[PDB]
């Protein structure tokens, strides 16, 4: 309760996307070592990729207190933990992608706007498989 | 069209972010619904959180020329990479998180504190091994 509205509960916020950055973006270079075969680069990145996920792990543990970072709704039970997830997928497919999608058609990327599209559509489809899942949820 | 300095690659980073926090907040809740015995919603998380890793990836492929949304630098090539991993955690341990303890101190929130602490401990030990592996990196 204390730590709603503090500064730290703001800094728990953008260390919890930094780490989760890090875990997505050292796969990342994991996967590009793998094609080069530098196979000790891949496993390095592979390691502390999953250092970066434990450290997002232990973020959103303390942000359980004041709410999820994506939505700042409660998460913890399935039916907070679908809640959430539902209203994130609906922020995407409904704002985020959308106005993604036609800045990058006023800037000349045609690939990424369809790409942005793409991702829309996806979220579409993740929301209502969460939506059904809720629906059956008795708890 | 130039990408770099567009509208569109703020949004690439800013979507990649968000997908990547996806895919951690995800995998998380998947664990919660393990211990609720909830095994197709957990299954159904992780479905999710696989679809947002293939996201994250298509975002990063479309950032590869204009920089790693961490560091603004180039990435692509080990040795790319690492430079950027080096100067991320270099930033993480310097800065971020020393400041992160020091406001978490600040606040009261002392445990909170001693674990921003011990990740800027994570991110030099992180960034040293990095940087050994750039000083013997054979490309």
């Amino acid at each position: 309760a204390q730590l709603k509205g503090s500064k730290t509960e703001e800094n728990l916020k953008y260390a919890f996307a930094g780490e989760s950055q890090a875990n997505r973006r050292y796969l990342y270079f994991a996967s590009k070592a793998d094609v080069e075969g530098q196979n000790d680069i891949a496993a390095l990145f592979r390691s502390t990729a999953e250092g970066a996920t434990g450290h997002a792990h232990g973020h959103l543990e303390y942000l359980e207190a004041v709410g999820d970072p994506a939505t700042g709704l409660p998460f913890g039970t399935s039916r907070q933990n679908l809640q959430s997830a539902i209203a994130g997928e609906t922020h995407e497919y409904t704002d985020m992608y959308p106005g993604m999608a036609k800045t990058a058609r006023d800037e000349g990327f045609e690939e990424i706007a369809n790409w942005f599209e793409t991702l829309a559509k996806a979220a579409r489809s993740h929301a209502n498989r969460y939506t059904k899942a809720l629906d059956g949820l008795v708890d």
